[PDB]
């Protein structure tokens, strides 16, 4: 009946994030040596973890609703309306990508011919 026992710990693993908060591990084993019939097992934590920040990570920017349509240029004929977005939802930041597509739509509006 032998007691376990320790190994030396591993080395501390790198950081789990490469932007934000996360951990660095490392790990031991009770193989030094492992506990034998009857014997007393290792005592505490098989592993251990700390603390590791980095940088935020970046934020990308999504798009904000479309405001309501503009009124048509014209009531009758064939007319234009317009409206538009912001990218704000949220905005780029720490890096982040822009918002991908317009900022503004046109489309027809009244097609149809005026008395």
């Amino acid at each position: 009946l032998q007691d376990g026992g320790w190994s030396h710990w591993s080395p501390w693993s790198s950081c789990s994030v490469t932007c934000g908060d996360g951990v660095i591990t490392r790990i031991r084993l009770c193989n030094s040596p492992s506990p034998q019939m009857n014997g007393k097992p290792c005592e505490g934590e098989a592993r251990e973890t700390k603390a590791c920040k980095k940088d935020a990570c970046p934020i990308n920017g999504g798009w904000g609703p479309w405001s309501p349509w503009d009124i048509c240029s014209v009531t009758c004929g064939g007319g234009v309306q317009k409206r538009s977005r912001l990218c704000n939802n949220p905005t780029p930041q720490f890096g982040g990508k822009d918002c991908v597509g317009d900022v503004t739509e046109n489309q027809i509006c009244n097609k149809q011919d005026c008395p």
